[PDB]
């Protein structure tokens, strides 16, 4: 019915156009075909990243077209020879999410594949956040938000697992093509996916125990993401870590809050009060982090967190639940309020999200030992 | 509001109770007078729209009270009354159209008349359940009428059928299997009223599922009991019992789905509701067939009946809920096979209200009986 | 808070006392010693006028009480942390009326008699503040909390008086007067019960389990039964009306118990048993109505507002009717169970919501008392009761 989320998004990656022309070395009509298609499908894919018309199907479709043609430069047709003789033919320049307009370059097709794939995953996360903000979002759309976030995680995960080790020149800290940076995108994608799950479990009036456990695990996801970026230099990674940190605090708050409900239901009203008192602490901390995030410099979203409805819903919830617990303890239970916060040992039995497995398409049919034999400036991106 | 199929009332040839040479005094004469009048008023009421249960009972008691003088001995010694075989009684049958059957046995009149009385209660009930304007007290009356009818039928089959000298041929009302079917049907139909109420009163889905499951068993048990009869005159009736059986199994799967969902078995819940969907569709197929099937038939047809729409609606919404739940929270697989329904209804199972015939009329004395000297017919069709 | 604070509490009249000057001609010398006598004097006077001051807060009351009591401690407690008791305990005679004894005063030349009599009046005031504040049509939540708290404070003071001070008296009060064990006991129990009534009304409102509500109601009823029996020795002349209230509230809350117990039976799918339970409730409700009527006919000091017809009693009446109507519709439509002839014997015990008194202690001796100032009380050297009028009391 309604979705209230606030997602921080780093900028898209931008690349210098590639003609794919090598007039001298490319011989024959079909050898020209793949060079023309490589150019047009890459161009059409780069266009779709900013095309507001694009839906997941279209995106998967355009990525597959390009990727299937690109793998000719990387994978063997033989199903034997190590790698394509074309791997180091071209040079690809990409900006990176945390590095402003300062480009990195490699004459490695894998570098292109990973950088592009990274951008595709990134697009899915932006598609999700835009859609989650649609004014009269339908349930089938909210379901697609969840699914896009899981698709992004799987792509990120695949890149890191089975493509990043192939790179001849390792990427420096702060760069997108680095294990610690990708790992954090996987975790983040999972955690953002669980936010949607948590919202519904609350709208669908589920048991407070399940919600608290979901919220706790989500906070742990955000926490792990923050810790994974600890290595990076504050100059370019601080704004993003702030976000991850406030989400951790935010969902630890939801956890103490809903666990408080669980305690109340167990006639332990005094314990419930203490739980909720801890939640209002964490809510306050999350609000302080929202201000800091605003003050902190780095690439960022146009809508600031501090004062967002997302955070106001938690504040009201914590307030009501606390007051309800004090009301019950004042007139009925009369239990003592423990001095220390409860120890949250919560396991989410249902709702935990796993990335959606990602694979690149097969090498394009166009590639023939014959077609293979025939082989002898950044343009920035605009985001509303 | 319920839809109940109704077989035609039984019609009988009027009997004067005039035995000219046999009856002597004014007391014995008064008895025959009252027999003739009592029997007339009772048959009149069968089609009298203003007849309520109280008028029926009083009219039934009056006639049955007198009629038993032809059957029971007063001696507390003798086996039976000498008058048992003086009168010939001609009755039509619910399933045999206008083809009458006659026996010169007062017990045959007792059972044939009693049968009709029970049948009337079922018709009173179905009429009352036809309104949308029904009082709670009107709901009770519907329920009670069915239970009373059930009891009458049962008593007839148990304590009176065995008395007949020549047993009725298969396909006729006075055959045991046919009466047993009516007993079972009255129970099933009363259960429908109970199910409706328990739903209105927001009872647990487990109880509601169990009830629906039992009423389905009743209907199936009623159908199977009619399996021996010839299709020609029994087909339409069996279609109603089959569609009702399918209809309530659908109700059982629907509410059992709620039970599964409350137990965090969302996949199983969905499969259960998909079964309800199948069975709901099958009930509607049997519903079109009902109208197609030539046989002793009622005024209103079922397809589109609001009562039929409410289930389809409930199944739709409940499946949507389970699908929504599974799409946002549970993410469980949907089993291949529908669940086995093995439910126990701990409360609400209907039992017939025991019926006995009233004591032999006080008018019957040895003196009046002695005044009978034994030494010395067009069936009037019922239009309802 | 939506209509849940409607209650009816019987109240006996406040105690009245003869004014005390704290004037000791030859005995007192100097600024320090004469000041304390002025501070005692003004302090006592101020506290007494607050009792019938509708403006009075528990906060104001607590302040006025501490001020006077800390000063009075000097007539009772030693400064030594050694010597038995103050040399001043027997200088002043104190004159007081009793709640059940009209205007016939009783007096003692003992500062402990004054400490308890005044302390008694303070607890009494806290019960009257609560019942009064509970009559407010638009009561806020904090105010309903105040009613509950005040009753528990009163309970604590009464309990402290009976346990820590009553035994100190030299001459024992007679049967029928306030400084007597049984009478104070009844007040401890009654304040507890009345406090529980509030928790009950709120448990109902917050939709707590019927099993809990039934238990509290039952405990509450037993409190009233205990309080009534605690007064069973007193002479009917003066105790009768008060006891009718107690007996009434006992039947009333036994009815509440059977009612909500019926709800828990119904939810256990024992509809037939539920019906019997509720039938028992309507019998007790009716009996309570008789006691209400009988209450008016019974002679004694009492509240102006009368019990019979009060929304507080109709509230339960409707509840029994509606709950019974629900049980019989369920039985007529679904359950078809038999109704046991005997009413179930309740052996309910509340897991939560039982009220304990808030423990009371008098303030420590005023810092104003010093050996120097006590020294200035030189024992070597050498009254009518001001009646109290309250609007709430007829």
């Amino acid at each position: 019915f309604t979705m209230t989320h606030w997602f921080h998004r780093n900028p898209l990656k931008a690349t210098a156009p590639v003609s794919f022309n090598y007039y001298g070395v490319v011989t024959g009509p079909s050898a020209s075909k793949i060079c023309n298609d490589l150019r047009s499908s890459r161009a059409r894919l780069l266009e779709l990243f900013t095309d507001l018309s694009c839906n997941p199907e279209m995106m998967k479709n355009a990525a597959d077209s390009y990727f299937s043609l690109l793998q000719g430069f990387i994978n063997s047709l033989d199903e034997s020879t190590q790698e394509s003789k074309l791997r180091y033919i071209q040079n690809f320049k990409w900006t990176d999410t945390l590095q402003g307009q300062v480009p990195s370059a490699q004459q490695d097709a894998v570098f292109e594949l990973i950088s592009m794939g990274f951008n595709v995953a990134l697009w899915y996360t932006k598609y999700a956040s835009r859609l989650a903000g649609k004014e009269n979002i339908t349930e089938d759309e909210a379901k697609e938000v969840h699914r896009s976030l899981k698709i992004a995680a799987g792509i990120f995960k695949h890149l890191k697992e089975s493509h990043l080790p192939k790179l001849i020149t390792p990427a420096e800290k702060g760069r997108d093509l680095e294990s610690r940076l990708i790992e954090a995108y996987v975790i983040q994608c999972q955690a953002e996916a669980q936010e949607v799950t948590i919202a519904r479990a609350i709208e669908l009036k589920h048991a407070p125990g399940l919600i608290a456990a979901l919220a706790y695990e989500t906070a742990n996801f955000y926490q792990k993401a923050d810790h994974t970026l600890s290595s990076l230099e504050p100059a370019y990674s601080a704004k993003w870590r702030k976000y991850l940190h406030l989400k951790m605090c935010f969902y630890t708050a939801y956890a103490y809050c809903y666990h408080g409900e669980t305690l109340l239901a167990s006639d332990k009203c005094g314990e419930a009060i203490r739980s909720l008192q801890e939640a209002e602490k964490l809510y306050a901390k999350a609000e302080a982090l929202c201000k800091e995030y605003g003050e902190t410099k780095g690439p960022g979203p146009t809508v600031k967190p501090s004062g967002h409805l997302f955070f106001r819903k938690l504040g009201n919830l914590v307030k009501n639940t606390l007051e309800k617990c004090q009301r019950e303890n004042g007139f009925i239970y009369f239990q003592k309020i423990p001095t220390e916060a409860p120890q949250l040992e919560l396991k989410a039995n249902y709702g935990l999200v796993e990335p959606i497995p990602f694979e690149f398409p097969p090498t394009s049919v166009q590639w023939t030992p014959e077609t293979l034999a025939a082989f002898d400036e950044v343009k920035p991106v605009k985001e509303p």
